[PDB]
């Protein structure tokens, strides 16, 4: 059993504003143990307490990306691998989720679903764009990628590939934010949306500026 609470508000002024709003999403990640059944539902609890409404954005496309890298599957093993991981996801959690249904009614959309909307092309062109325009976004961004004996043009190429997942999920993400979600709740952070927030890539698009992420921390 978990107990969630807030971590960490980006921005930092929008740490005691952001109940003022009465819908968020949250983001989810594909096999990843911050998902586990336990800790669902200590974040259902947290976000039935506060937000009347609550978009569970399932990453199952941009997982794909993940499944080739690490797993060495090939195109179409990736995709149907990860859309199906999606729908287990769904299948699995959705019990947890209407536990609560008194009191947040929770709307399940894919990353798959939200990449066939005009508004995905518009948003991640102009980040992949200011991600090859722009050395201190660019780091930013493949900070995390670079966890990262290989040779260093293979070490690049695995580095590129994982930080063309968040450039994905940050579009997915502004999508959301502009179309009625403005706050974001995840069980961690995201220090490229943690900057630009505080005003730190200014040639980034406004729309990730006006983002609200609650990171939310779980304990026992």
């Amino acid at each position: 059993r978990y107990k969630a609470e807030i971590g960490s508000v980006s921005p930092t002024t929008s740490r005691d504003t952001f109940e003022d709003h009465d819908t968020c999403f949250l983001g989810v990640s594909l096999e990843n143990s911050n998902f586990k059944p336990a800790k669902v539902d200590a974040m259902a609890k947290w976000i039935s307490r506060r937000f009347s409404q609550c978009t569970v954005l399932i990453g199952d496309s941009i997982h794909r990306i993940t499944l080739e890298s690490t797993r060495s599957m090939p195109p179409r093993a990736a995709l149907d691998d990860a859309l199906r991981l999606g729908r287990e996801f769904v299948e699995s959690r959705q019990p947890v989720f209407e536990s609560f249904r008194d009191r947040t009614k929770f709307t399940f959309v894919t990353c798959s679903e939200v990449q066939s909307w005009g508004l995905y092309g518009d948003y991640h062109e102009r980040l992949r764009q200011h991600y090859d325009q722009d050395a201190a976004f660019r780091g930013s961004v493949e900070a995390f990628g670079r966890d990262y004996g290989v040779s260093a043009q293979e070490l690049d190429h695995r580095i590129r590939k994982s930080s063309e997942y968040f450039l994905e999920e940050f579009a997915i993400f502004a999508c959301l934010q502009r179309t009625g979600s403005p706050v974001m709740v995840y069980p961690g952070s995201f220090s490229t949306l943690s900057e630009i927030a505080q005003g730190k890539h200014p040639g980034a698009p406004e729309e990730l500026r006006d983002l609200i992420v609650v990171s939310l921390h779980l304990k026992g």
